[PDB]
DNA sequence: CATGCATG
DNA sequence: CATGCATG
């Protein structure tokens, strides 16, 4: 149709119009520690006022959304101000290595990008590719697990005088990809059943919907967006590839052939 | 009916846990322009009272509804009672805090004027009350300092104060902020169900339908919507699809009492 | 920045 | 054994 019509018919489905997501059907996650792990408090590396100002907006947006909350924890990991090469564009990166080492690994069951796409039958050649924005943040952390990802932050304006931590699955945590992948799979099982004429590929927060015609792809995408929104997820409108015979997915490019 | 608790896990507190209004962003509480922090010292309480209350504080702590803090503000924590031998419940005297917070217009219905506008045509009702309603709304970090109170406890690792991360009890504007929050959230539901009459008084709801079937279809949709929005109803108190129910202290069968 | 590992 | 760099 247009892209704008897609934005208009599904405001709750896109991160750009429906605010940040939160998976309503997902119970708070408990992060099991290794049998012998004990809290570790890695001190915050000194940070220049310039770098701090540079990442302040990132922290603020999260605080305003309740994604970051104040806490007092025996755990602590460094907050790193990563500045884009040749610019004054900063972004925060939390070094969670010491926490990851004390958390038990979860054998990732995420499918191989290649096989996933290699299964698509030649009968379904119309595609819609979406990627959920701030995916991990849509999954809540049980309060007993929140203390694990604490970091230092100071700002009188926000009434923060010590530490903050995440209420959602953090970026940088080793099991986030698989935990999210499994969550979205559970949440989309119903959709798959309601649409036997459609193929749905999903790799963590990346989705590819395949149909036999532009019409079926159109109607399937409407259903998918409505389902994702109701479920509490948010797709990136700016990056979406709706109803095309040629799309980019998981690094792979599929036109009527592959990459 | 046992299908209600099995079919709608997210809508009931028992199966869905502490709620959290997903459409409602953490709340900022505006202080009056003249206001200044108030520090009221904690009145010492019997070691027997600090026991019957200890569990509450602990439970909130563990759910993250309470958090340690250092704040310029401080209000009393009162050891209330009950007929029982050891039934002490927390009561925070937020009066000095309320006097310093900017007032907001009362938008809550008048109790009775709510039922007065109830068509005789709708005689099938469902009464639901939301559990821990105010707690579904979060407090922005910037406004959390306002509600702090003293609890030095070695056992849990508290060196001084604790404060709320959710809309607290005793805060003058809690009833109004929740009522307005729930009203906005259930608006789409009202529009999509014109043949249904929905009354809302803070955390007390009453759904009215023309027939038993309509009530059941309506109730299923309401619970589904509440769950998705993050609210939680008390399945234990719920009166589902029946012509005689009690709502807002009003007994209403086929003739209001 | 800190640094874990595949890599020669 | 030494080290480039992807990733926290």
């Amino acid at each position: 149709g247009s892209h704008m019509t897609w934005l208009s018919d599904f405001p709750q489905a896109w991160a750009e119009t429906g605010g940040m997501g939160l998976a309503v059907r997902q119970a708070p996650l408990i992060i099991p520690l290794k049998a012998t792990s004990t809290p570790v408090s890695i001190k915050q590396y000194p940070m220049s006022q310039e770098a701090r100002l540079g990442i302040k907006p990132h922290i603020q947006r999260l605080l305003d959304q309740g994604i970051l909350v104040p806490c007092q924890s025996p755990w602590n990991t460094p907050l790193l101000p990563v500045k884009k090469p040749g610019t004054n564009d900063y972004r925060p990166v939390q070094d969670l290595r010491e926490v990851n080492k004390r958390v038990e690994d979860i054998h990732p069951t995420v499918p191989n990008p290649y096989n996933l796409l290699s299964g698509l039958p030649p009968s379904h050649q119309w595609y819609t590719v979406l990627d959920l924005k701030d995916a991990f943040f849509c999954l809540r952390l049980h309060p007993t697990s929140q203390p694990l990802f604490a970091f230092e932050w100071r700002d009188p304006e926000m009434g923060i005088s010590g530490q903050l931590t995440w209420t959602r699955l953090p970026q940088g945590f080793k099991n986030s990809p698989t935990l999210f992948d499994e969550a979205l799979h559970r949440d989309l099982a119903d959709f798959r059943i309601q649409h036997p004429d459609l193929i749905l590929l999903q790799y963590v927060d990346d989705l590819l919907l395949a149909a036999t015609s532009e019409l079926d792809c159109q109607q399937g995408t409407r259903a998918l967006l409505q389902t994702l929104g109701n479920l509490g997820y948010r797709a990136s409108a700016k990056k979406a590839q709706i109803c095309q015979k040629q799309v980019k997915y998981l690094g792979y490019l599929l036109k009527e052939g592959q990459r």
